[PDB]
This record gives C-alpha cells, sequence and structure tokens, in this order.
C-alpha cells in the first residue's frame, strides 16, 4: 500500500479518551489536550523534532475496542487557556492537531502488532500518550489508513 511510505524522521504516540465529546470537539476544531504530564511528553516530542518530521497521535476512545484515527501535532503546548472546554476540567491547555484519518478500526485487526518499549504488550494495551517503535508505528498507520 502506498501510505505512510517516507516517514524519514518521526516520532508517533498513543491517545487514550474518556469522552467521544472530545473526540468530536477535537475533529470540530483541530485541537487536543491532554494529562498534565501528557502534555509535556508530547511538548518535548514536538519542539525536539523542529519541523523535522511529523508527530503522530493514534487515537482510541477507552473501553470502545476500537481505534478511532489518526491526526499529527500541529504546535507546542499552550498551559494557559481557558478552563472548562472539555469533559473536564482537569485538561488545562491546547494544542493544535490536524486529523488525517477519522474511521473506526477494530482491535482485533492491531493486537498482533507489540512495544518492545511496553515489556512486549499489544498495541491495543496502551495507556495515554504511550510512544511507538517507528517501525511498529508504520504497521499500524498502514492498517488504519487502508482498512475497509
Ligand atoms: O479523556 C481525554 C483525554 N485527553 N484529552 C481529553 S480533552 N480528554
Amino acid at each position: 500500500n502506498l501510505y505512510f511510505q517516507h516517514m524519514k524522521h518521526g516520532r508517533v504516540f498513543i491517545i487514550k479518551s474518556y469522552s467521544e465529546d472530545d473526540i468530536h470537539r477535537s475533529i470540530k476544531y483541530n485541537i487536543w489536550c491532554s494529562t498534565e504530564h501528557g502534555n509535556k511528553r508530547l511538548d518535548a516530542a514536538y519542539r525536539s523534532m523542529n519541523g523535522k518530521g511529523p508527530v503522530y497521535l493514534l487515537f482510541s476512545v477507552n473501553g470502545s475496542g476500537h481505534f478511532c484515527g489518526v491526526a499529527e501535532m500541529k504546535s507546542a503546548v499552550d498551559y494557559n487557556t481557558c478552563a472548562g472546554v472539555w469533559s473536564q476540567d482537569k485538561w488545562k491547555g491546547r494544542f493544535d492537531v490536524r486529523w488525517i484519518f477519522v474511521k473506526d478500526v477494530p482491535n482485533s485487526q492491531l493486537r498482533h502488532i507489540r512495544l518492545e518499549n511496553n515489556e512486549n504488550k499489544p498495541v491495543t494495551n496502551s495507556r495515554d500518550t504511550q510512544e511507538v517503535p517507528l517501525e511498529k508505528a508504520k504497521q499500524v498507520l498502514k492498517i488504519i489508513a487502508s482498512y475497509k
């Protein structure tokens, strides 16, 4: 398949969400927020990249048994922003994103991909902002990119 070849330099992260409504707001406005340490993690991966490659985000609603799409981080993290705009006031902050695929891909299509940096646990077992090794990430993205 013809998706995501020549990723070159890159870093990929798992996004776990407790609110579909947050996902929809994120699609509607190309913005996201994570935890305090989630924000610090993605912030570093974004600032250290210096435009030289894409920071991609893989999205899954918790308990949903699927992934729900793919997006690219498009800015650093802003820590002083309007409170209370997400489902919980515990999401303080904002960075921009750009959604690339909005589609549901069942975990049955992805669970045989494992993260050697997560004690060999499957990709579908990740917590929020679990980083993915570039070579397994490429597998995930291509699986989602082309799922029918
Ligand atoms: O459940 C979550 C997780 N991360 N961000 C937001 S806005 N909601």
